[PDB]
């Protein structure tokens, strides 16, 4: 009861004109609208945000995981829901989470149109909580990005990440335990290590939506669980191989610290962590200069990261 | 020593292995509108052609307290049906046709057997609802979920024509109320069920009720009313639909009724199913509390004009529903919204 009164303003402030047990009409511009949907959790980053007592941006990570997966197919995020499960409801912690959710929905252009708070005393111990996200997007049927147009000679453009995002934090913590350092006191390029690790996931919705209107995009890969190895081949057609130019960008320093402190090997770094790349965009080579100029001039760190070449190799991704 | 994800406790390919097993039961729920398959970054589904001004109806749910009792008695096949039922039954309240469903599964270490049986119930509920299971998420949080505990959440999206949204405005003095029988407590009132089971010292497995174990009455999967309600809206003027969930008769009936209207419930029009008499006896529960906590055999109530009752009862009973006239609507002169007599 004390929660719904505090979150009524954050639901109303995200309301789109299409919003009217949650009612939402389709945007008027779509002729053959196709609905794009997905659900997600934050992951182990919750328990790291709990240990540091900072839940401010954890709701941004939840929305970002959703909406970045929708926009891969060219979908425009429409509305969002959450399922907040906890043992004993901390009104202050839940309000901070939902506020971060509202902030992520505003960056995505979608409305927080409802949700539920459930209390399970025997299941969750302490003040722990698990939040499930749900987003629905709309894409024009003729403009769905399926990756079939990915051909030999396409160039890969990377979008820089704000940090580890919401994947790999089970290894992050395990590295913190063996190293035995305080993330709040361990300074790292002028900031504490905790700030590098708790940085919310970058939301790529608006910049990728602008890119699709202006250049011909063949495929987009959101680097989440599994990193480069698992997520890049999901958008590759048969008999294609992505060759990442490792020298084309420097790792953000947080990933250097994680490798040294955990003695993490090369292949494992690119599986568990994004290593500074939030998304990879496959597009024809003549479109690259237009895309790089658009993305970099509109709040993104974009650079040429690799190429797609014809290859029947079973190793679909090469990082050399 | 080179640390890795293997040294921790999350296995990304555990959910990938679960998706590897459940691809069969998921594919069987696929609708013609569904495009693509599992594994992609997002689930694709077109709008049904019938809607010229389609409005999307969405909801999230969790079976909650009933999930606790399902683990205790070590039965997790029907709890997926309960998850879908609470979603899809709420969609049709406003006239929405269910389109697709997603689920969020969280636990400590993933038991692929336990999860696949839960998903199989979710897929079965989607078959009954006419919607598709088009995606989900499987998260492993070893420190947060102790023992074999797991938490599942459901999300659903339905479609309704803009000009046909049911908002209770068409409810008028004289509308006859038709009840749809429930299959049991459905998914609400299970904190009181657990309490009654404790104060009475009752093991619901070694306790027989009408020849069946009491655990079969308590954990009966929620009845899904989607196909019956959609046909009702298509063939009969439906003014309001009450979904008796948390809060029983007192809370859920006025939620769909317009202001200055009152629902009069004929208590003699039905007898409580035996599971509710047991819960009332074993807990010494006031009947007013039973009408607040449990649905008491009535899962849904439909408001419609009086001349259309016989046709509606004919349709509902034809789909295997337990339908009967439960009451009427009358103008509330600033009175009580629900009256059971
Ligand atoms: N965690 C949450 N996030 C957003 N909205 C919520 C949440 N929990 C409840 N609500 C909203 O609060 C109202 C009452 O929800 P309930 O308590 O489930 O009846 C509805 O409008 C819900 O959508
Ligand atoms: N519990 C689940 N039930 C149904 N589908 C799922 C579940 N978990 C994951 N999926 C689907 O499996 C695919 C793999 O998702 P990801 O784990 O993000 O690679 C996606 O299409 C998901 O929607």
């Amino acid at each position: 009861n004390a929660l719904v009164g505090r979150i009524k303003g954050v639901v109303k402030k995200t309301r789109r004109p299409e919003v009217m047990g949650a009612l939402c009409a389709l945007p008027q511009k779509y002729r053959e609208p196709v609905l794009v949907s997905g659900t997600d959790g934050v992951g182990t980053k919750l328990r790291l945000a709990m240990d540091l007592k900072r839940h401010d941006t954890i709701g941004i990570d939840l929305v970002a995981m959703c909406v970045n997966d929708l926009v891969v197919q060219g979908a425009e995020p429409l509305f969002f829901l959450d399922y907040y499960a906890t043992g004993k409801l901390d009104v202050d912690t839940a309000s901070a989470v939902i506020s971060g959710i509202a902030e992520g929905c505003l960056q995505s252009g979608c409305s927080l149109v409802g949700g539920e708070t459930a209390e399970m005393p025997g299941m969750y111990h302490g003040e722990d909580y698990d939040v499930a996200g749900f987003c629905v997007g709309v894409v024009e049927k003729s403009e769905i990005i399926d990756g079939s147009k990915v051909s030999d000679g396409d160039v890969l453009i990377a979008l820089g990440s704000s940090g580890p995002h919401s994947n790999g934090y089970s290894l992050v913590r395990k590295i913190l335990e063996v190293s035995g350092c305080d993330p709040q006191t361990t300074e790292l390029d002028g900031k504490p290590l905790a700030d590098h690790l708790l940085a919310p996931t970058r939301i790529y919705v608006k910049s990728v939506l602008e890119l699709i209107e202006k250049v011909d995009v063949h495929a987009i890969a959101h680097l989440t669980g599994g990193g480069f190895w698992e997520n890049i081949p999901r958008v590759l057609p048969d008999n294609t191989q992505a060759v990442i130019d490792e020298s084309s960008w420097q790792w953000p320093e947080v990933f250097n610290w994680l490798q040294t402190a955990g003695n993490v090997e090369h292949h494992e770094m690119y599986r568990t962590f994004n290593c500074g790349v939030g998304m990879i965009i496959a597009l024809p080579a003549p479109e690259v200069d237009k895309a790089l100029a658009l993305l970099n001039a509109n709040g993104e760190n974009a650079w040429k990261i690799g190429i797609i070449k014809a290859s029947d190799s079973e190793q679909r991704v090469v990082i050399e």
